[PDB]
């Protein structure tokens, strides 16, 4: 039938780095394998080794997913290539990525690259693989193509091998866990939560092996060598503000578009308490950033008005601003100044928020995207925000700052409004779902298995 994949120490260079060292890999035929690790660690390097067959791979049908061109065929077209079934096929797994009838008959050319990205996902889950190859599937989608494509590889018969920083998905998809540590693969059965139970437990025990060691060797000289482990400590706590009175910040009779174009949002109201938990969703392209810019005051509505307490202090979160900060300044620096932080503290915060020690004297302008994240995050710490908002805020954080922004969240006592795909985070945070559509928001009387539900069913999809 299907062969398992079995290469025994094998080593992996790549860009100058020592990517894998006497490696493992162990794919059974069948099983779904998540592959976690920090970033740039070599999880694209590996996926790519293995759809080039670069590393000796037994004849599989194999397909590594990337992004679909551009041109004028028409996105069910390039899915395509009984006939009736088959167009059915592929017209079901557009309409669960987010393509209505439209934009699936329009042509691939009139589509940004996340959409493409989208197509070209479509293509493999239709192509049906013996080992798909997905890297960072959800990364880049919007909630409902996560709720689809999680309920769809549930369904999933053949092997899958997904890179991912997505916890829930992992979570409900994957049977096994591949985890990326010192240039090595190690393996554990059962998925992300199990992994995290066995990983958290191994280091515990590492560190009392390094203890009980280092104690008979002092009993010795008194009367192979194991090294202390590694800690990692992320704390994403947010100050708590201080009481505030109402009005806190709304939009009232709001109409916004831009210029030459059918107006986003027509006579929208929506408020929010000091408490509230917000979770914006809706198809990208629908206005969710905007939205949230408009809640800022950094969009000005066309008629209608924002009005926000003239004390209110808003901490906002969104990749492009990453991009931005103050390039030519260390982390340090800009906290120092932007806030008038001792350097201690400053330290503590860019430590807490995942920034190692030595990228806190790195210019901004050298960091990833993840450090510019995290000193962001840390930024909003110290301004001392009433109202956490986020737009895609998981993008670039490990699954451990996922988590403890979560737990901050649900610490902190100001409000959040939140954009994100991460069903965990939406969920373990309590946040109340608001759907842009009708060029207005709708309120989902109801948790996030009713919002699944609900996708799931306008789709015709039977939730699993
Ligand atoms: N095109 C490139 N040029 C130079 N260096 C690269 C290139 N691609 C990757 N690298 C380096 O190789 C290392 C591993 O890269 P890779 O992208 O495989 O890691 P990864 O973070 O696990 O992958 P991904 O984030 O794409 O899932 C990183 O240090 C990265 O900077
Ligand atoms: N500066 C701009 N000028 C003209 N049109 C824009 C501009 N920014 C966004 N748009 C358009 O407005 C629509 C909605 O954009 P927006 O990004 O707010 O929605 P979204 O995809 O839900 O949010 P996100 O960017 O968080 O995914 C899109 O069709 C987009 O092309």
């Amino acid at each position: 039938n299907a062969s398992d994949i079995k290469l025994e120490k094998f080593s992996i260079s790549a860009h100058g780095k020592e990517l894998f060292v006497n490696a493992d890999l162990y794919i059974v035929a069948g099983r779904r394998y998540g592959l976690v690790g920090p970033n740039g660690k070599g999880k694209t390097t590996l996926l790519k080794h293995i759809a080039n067959r670069a590393l000796s791979i037994p004849p599989n049908i194999d397909v590594l997913l990337c992004e679909q061109e551009v041109v004028a065929d028409e996105t069910p077209a390039v899915q395509a290539v009984g006939a009736a079934a088959a167009e059915a096929k592929a017209r079901r797994i557009l309409a669960g990525l987010g393509f209505d009838p439209e934009m699936q008959n329009r042509p691939t050319q009139k589509f940004s690259g996340g959409w493409r990205m989208r197509v070209s996902l479509a293509r493999a889950l239709f192509m049906e693989p013996t080992l798909l190859m997905l890297d960072e599937p959800t990364n880049h989608l919007d909630l409902n193509a996560v709720i689809w494509l999680n309920n769809y590889l549930q369904g999933w018969r053949k092997t899958l091998l997904i890179v991912s920083h997505d916890q829930g998905f992992l979570d409900d998809v994957c049977t096994d866990i591949i985890h990326l540590d010192a240039q090595r693969l190690h393996y554990y059965r059962g998925n992300y939560m199990t992994f995290k139970k066995m990983y958290q437990q191994k280091q515990k025990e590492l560190l009392k092996q390094y203890e009980k060691q280092e104690k008979k060797l002092k009993e010795l000289k008194a009367g192979e060598l194991l090294k202390r482990p590694k800690e990692y400590t992320v704390r994403f706590t947010f100050p708590d503000p201080p009481p505030l009175s109402p009005p806190v910040l709304g939009l009232h009779g709001v109409t916004f578009g831009y210029q030459g174009q059918k107006p986003l949002f027509k006579n929208l109201d929506f408020g929010i308490d000091m408490d509230s938990r917000i979770c914006i969703v809706g198809p990208n392209g629908v206005g969710k950033s905007t939205l949230l810019l408009l809640l800022t005051g950094k969009l000005t509505p066309t008629h209608g008005e924002m009005r926000k307490n003239h004390r209110l202090k808003i901490g906002f979160f969104n990749q492009q601003y990453a991009e931005q900060l103050r390039m030519e300044e260390t982390p340090t620096e800009y906290l120092q100044r932007g806030f008038n932080l001792p350097y201690q503290d400053a330290r503590k915060c860019l430590g807490r928020f995942g920034l190692e020690s030595h990228a806190h004297t790195i210019q901004i302008c050298k960091l990833s995207g993840g450090q510019k994240a995290r000193v962001v995050f840390a930024e909003l710490a110290c301004r001392e925000p009433d109202v956490l908002i986020l737009d895609e805020p998981t993008n670039n954080l490990d699954i451990e700052s996922i988590d403890a922004l979560g737990e901050a969240i649900n610490e902190y006592k100001g409000a959040v409004i939140v954009v994100s795909h991460d069903a965990r985070l939406i969920t373990e945070t309590n946040c109340q779902l608001w759907v842009v559509e009708e060029q207005s928001v709708s309120q989902i009387d109801g948790d996030f298995e009713d919002y699944k539900r609900e996708v799931l069913e306008a789709l015709g999809e039977v939730m699993v």
